[PDB]
């Protein structure tokens, strides 16, 4: 029986580093075992009244304080053996045909696309998770847990709780935009953007107040885009609500065969589009990488023989990541239940 | 890396000091201005004074 | 202060390690000849030899 293969799709999910890209730029990497990170408190006393007799109390410079950081290592591999190559591809006509050599190249590139692909995405998962809460914490089961946490203010991260809910208020006749203000107010620095997980953003825009400010002659300038805007897209940047914009980011990462969504089910993160972030590259261990010449780079590649009995050579990228954020306390995060 | 010499950071020092207590008296001076407008009265004292 | 890449620690080990072994080649070749000079005779033993 003969055949043609027309066409052949291929299935991905939708990834796009969209918090990696819009808060963390200028990257920095360094030849060294551990980074600093320093802070100066910057809170001056109210100058008390003093009798011009007494003449008392000579008053402390104010110090600052530092942080020391270690970052994390990954490795991914793939291999390539001859009993792969021989008895064919999905993606080949029957007709046509190649010799065993072109299946080689052919297997051996999609797997670069599939370690890239990884990599991007523990960066991304990084840099999202350093956003949401001050800490993140880097494990495996071959690799010694190490702990990075800067220093967030226990008056961010706020939750809602039995009292200030939007869920349990009514959704006629209550204002969205009071606690939105009220939450904002605990931020260091002016907010430019807000990142919606869709279910908050379907929750956020069933209020009538908020519709009502759209449709205003002289009481506004926000032009949003209820109606649907995005249906495949991971970001999809709707218009500006009064200053600040207004985003709803639906990215996924895949951990075990299972796809699974980067923002944590409606949280709402107040933030600026030009906060300061750090994307850090520390320095690779490999001999050879070394003898090289070749340090504190991202992504080294390479690839060996092995002489083994159904011979193979493998492939891996190597990378060792770290993601920091200079002012940790610039972002205000809701949980907004 | 590429530390400097003492003298430079007593300069800097004092140049924080001097902003730090310039800055509290403005911090008094608006707290004054502000409880004028606020109520017509205020009282003005302290631990010494 | 002024330190160095990884890259060019490395080059400095392999440097002092391959003049350790010259010299240690060195050290071999004299016990050797004062042995020879010394005395009539000489072994050559080690304990994988």
């Amino acid at each position: 029986t003969t055949a043609q293969l027309l066409a052949a799709n291929e299935q991905k999910f939708k990834f796009d580093p969209l918090f990696l890209r819009l808060f963390f730029r200028e990257s920095y990497p360094f030849t060294t075992e551990k980074v600093y990170l320093s802070q100066i408190p910057g809170l001056v006393n109210m100058a008390l009244y003093v009798s011009p007799i007494v003449s008392g109390e000579v008053i402390r410079s104010r110090g600052g304080s530092t942080s020391e950081f270690t970052p994390g290592y990954v490795k991914p591999k793939h291999e390539v053996n001859p009993q792969m190559t021989l008895r064919r591809l999905p993606d080949e006509d029957p007709q046509n045909l190649a010799d065993p050599a072109y299946r080689r190249r052919r297997i051996i590139m999609q797997n670069m696309r599939d370690e890239e692909l990884a990599i991007a995405q523990v960066e991304e998962m990084q840099a999202v998770s350093a956003v949401l809460k001050g800490k993140y914490t880097m494990t495996g089961e071959a690799f010694d847990p190490v702990e990075v946490d800067m220093g967030r203010s226990e008056e961010n991260n706020i939750t809602q709780s039995g009292g200030t809910e939007w869920s349990k208020r009514d959704k006629s006749t209550y204002d969205p935009t009071d606690d939105i203000e009220a939450y904002a107010l605990n931020a260091s620095g002016v907010v430019n953007i807000i990142v919606f997980d869709p279910k908050g953003w379907a929750l956020f825009r069933s209020f009538k107040a908020v519709k009502e400010k759209l449709d205003t002659r002289r009481g506004s300038n926000s032009e949003l885009e209820t109606a649907v805007k995005d249906l495949g897209k991971a970001v999809s940047y709707k218009g500006m609500y009064g200053d600040v914009a207004i985003v709803v980011y639906s990215g996924q990462y895949v951990e075990n065969g299972v796809k699974k969504n980067f923002l944590p089910d409606n949280t709402m993160v107040l933030g600026n589009t030009q906060a300061r972030g750090l994307r850090t590259y520390g320095c690779i261990q490999d001999a050879d990488a070394q003898r090289e010449g070749i340090n504190a780079s991202a992504r080294y590649p390479k690839n060996w023989v092995t002489t083994g009995d159904p011979a193979r050579e493998f492939t891996m990228i190597q990378s060792a990541p770290l993601m920091l954020l200079a002012d940790p306390d610039e972002f205000v995060s809701v949980q907004l239940a």
